C-alpha cells in the first residue's frame, strides 16, 4: 500500500493545480462507478476544491434511481451532480476531469466532455484494454482491487479529515463495493474489508444497501422456476432447465445459475433455457473445480473459468441439454 | 488499546496454569467453534498447551463439514478432546476459557465447568442472570459481531512466528459470517477490521460457501411457499402452503425473512399447514409495521419484527381468512 499514499498526494496537488473537478465513469453507472466518484468529490472537498459528477436523466436506471431517491430526500448531494451540457459549459482547458470505473474513451458517460478535457484522471480496477484515455495526466490502474471505491477509499485516508466522509457518501461507496464482490464472495482481499471498515465507520448502511438491490417477486419467481428443475450428479454438475415452450429473461437465466451453487453438491451449474423463437441461451457458473469457459466453448460460446455463456440456435431445449450432456462427458 | 491490555493479560493468565481447555456452547455453532480454535491458536503463538472440548454428539451437520477439513490437518485435528479426557487431565492449575457464552448452564459440559479453579470468558452477548463464577478474565462486548471478532483481536498482538493457519482463518471467519449473516447484521466497523486479518491469513470464502451450503430439497420447499406470495400496495405480503401439505416450521419461519429480501415488502406472513389440526402462522417485519399485535390479535405473539402463531382446527383458507380480518383490524 505504498502506492495508495504516493497516489493520494499526487492526486491532490493534480486536482488543486486546476479550476475545478468534473468526474465521470461509464455509460449507464452501476453503483460502483457512481460510489467511486461520490468518494473522489469528497476527496476534493475534503481539500476545499470544487467538484462535480456528470449524470443525466437517461443514465439513471432503476437501481440508481433509488439511490437518487435517497439523495433528494435525505442530504444535499443532489447539488454535486450536473448534465453533461452543464458540465461542457463549465469546463476550461484548466479543468481536471477525472474517469472512475472505467479506462476506454468510448465507455466513458460524455465522451464530449472527456474530449474536451486537456486534463484528465483514470483510477479504475481493471487491467489495461486495446482502448485507453488519451494523455492522463495520472493513471491508478489496480486489476486485483474489488472495485474502484476500494481504490477511492483507500486515498481518502491520506487526506485532511476535517470535512469527512458523510453517512450517505459512505453508503453509496459501500453499496458499490458490495455489488462488485457479490457480497464479499468475489475479489475481497484484506484491503477490500479494510476499505469495509473505513466506510462502516462513517456510517455506511447496511441495511440501506440491501434496499438499493432487492430484487422483485417476479423475479425470485421466475428463477425459482428453473432451479425447481435441477438434477444434481454425483460429480456436483448440475443441471436445470425451462420448458422448450416458455421463454425466460437472460438475467433470470444468469440469476437461476448464480443461486444453484448455493446449493449442496453443486460444483458446476448449468441452466438452459429458451432466449428466443429460435434459441436457446445457457448460463454456466462454477466454485471454481470445473471449468465452464471450457464447456461453453465447446458448445460455440465461452467466458471464464467460473462463469460462462452461450446461445444455441434453431434448437430445442432438450436437444441443447443434450448437446451439452456430450460436451459435459466430453470435458469430464 | 484495550484489545491490548485484555491480550496481555490473557497471555500471562494461559502461561501460568499447566495448561488450557476451551469450550463453547452446548450444540456448538460456527462461531463458538471458530473462538475455541482461535483461542488455541493463541495459546500455541505462546508454545502453551492447549485443548477443545468437543463431543460426537455435539457435532450437528454444519459442524460436521468443518470437521470433515480438520481431520485432514492431524496438528489441529488432535487439539480436539471429549469432555471425559478433558476431566481427567484437568488440574487445580488448569485453565478452562470458556467462549462465546457466559451462562454455566449453557456450557458444552458443565461438570468440566465445575471442575475448574482458573475461569476465562469471552463473550459478545449481554450479561444476564447467571454467570460464570470467579473469572480471572473478562472480555464482553455486547456490540461486537461475534467472538470470533473479538478473538481475532487478541491475535493480533501476540508472536507471530507461529501464525493462524488458513484452515483455522477459514473457521473463524465462517463464524463472523454465520453470526453477521453475511456482513448484514451486528456488523461494525471492528467486525470489517477481524475479516481483514482472517482475509490476510488466507480465510477462503469458497470452503466458507461450503460449510454453509444449503440443502436442495428445503431450497424447493421453501420457494414452494414464497412462490404464492400476494403483495398488496401497501407492502403487506402473504403466501401459503395448500392445505394438503405440512411445512416444517423452520423451513415457513425462513420463508418468511426471505420475502422480507423481495422489492416492496414491508411484512410478510406466511401461513401453512404444520398438523392435520393446526396451521402456523410465521410473520416478519422490516420494523415499520407490527406483526407482534397482528399474532397477538390470533392468540399467539412474539416480537416487533417476528413473531409467529399456531391455529387449531382451521384449514390454510380459513386462517389466511382471519389472518386478513386480524390485518384489516389492526389497519
Ligand atoms: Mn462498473
Ligand atoms: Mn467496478
Ligand atoms: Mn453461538
Ligand atoms: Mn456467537
Amino acid at each position: 500500500r505504498v502506492r495508495a499514499r504516493v497516489i493520494s498526494h499526487a492526486l491532490k496537488d493534480i486536482l488543486a493545480e486546476g479550476d475545478k473537478v468534473i468526474i465521470m465513469g461509464h455509460k449507464r453507472p452501476d453503483l460502483d462507478a457512481i460510489g467511486a466518484a461520490i468518494g473522489v468529490s469528497r476527496f476534493a472537498m475534503m481539500n476545499n476544491l470544487e467538484a462535480y459528477i456528470v449524470l443525466n436523466e437517461t443514465d439513471i436506471d432503476p437501481t440508481l434511481r433509488r439511490v437518487m431517491n435517497e439523495i433528494d430526500k435525505k442530504p444535499e448531494l443532489r447539488e454535486r451532480f450536473i448534465t453533461s451540457d452543464d458540465a461542457w459549459d463549465m469546463m476550461t482547458s484548466k479543468t481536471t476531469v477525472v474517469i472512475v470505473d472505467t479506462h476506454k474513451p468510448e465507455l466513458v458517460l460524455d465522451e464530449n466532455v472527456l474530449n474536451k478535457a486537456n486534463r484528465k484522471v483514470v483510477i479504475d480496477h481493471h487491467r489495461r484494454g486495446e482502448s485507453f484515455i488519451s494523455n492522463p495526466l495520472l493513471i491508478y490502474m489496480e486489476p486485483y482491487a474489488s472495485s474502484t471505491a476500494e481504490l477511492v477509499t483507500e486515498l481518502l485516508e491520506y487526506q485532511p479529515t476535517e470535512q469527512r466522509l458523510t453517512r450517505l457518501e459512505s453508503t453509496v461507496m459501500y453499496a458499490g463495493i458490495i455489488v462488485d464482490t457479490r457480497n464479499f464472495t468475489l475479489r475481497t482481499g484484506s484491503r477490500t474489508f479494510d476499505a469495509a471498515s473505513y466506510l462502516r465507520a462513517h456510517g455506511a448502511d447496511t441495511i440501506l444497501t440491501q434496499h438499493f438491490l432487492k430484487d422483485d417477486v417476479d423475479t425470485y419467481i421466475n428463477r425459482s422456476e428453473l432451479i425447481r428443475t435441477v438434477k444434481v450428479e454425483d460429480n456436483g454438475i448440475a443441471i436445470a432447465h425451462g420448458s422448450d415452450d416458455k421463454i425466460y429473461h437472460p438475467v433470470t437465466v444468469a440469476q437461476a445459475a448464480d443461486e444453484l451453487l448455493s446449493l449442496e453438491g453443486i460444483e458446476a451449474s448449468y441452466v438452459v433455457a429458451r432466449r428466443e423463437d429460435n434459441l436457446i441461451g445457457i448460463s454456466a457458473r462454477s466454485l471454481g473445480s470445473v471449468n465452464v469457459q471450457l464447456t461453453m466453448e465447446a458448445l460455440g460460446g465461452g467466458g471464464h473459468l467460473t462463469n460462462a455463456a452461450t446461445q444455441l440456435k434453431g434448437v430445442t431445449v432438450e436437444e441443447a441439454i443434450a448437446q451439452l450432456q456430450q460436451a459435459i462427458t466430453e470435458q469430464l
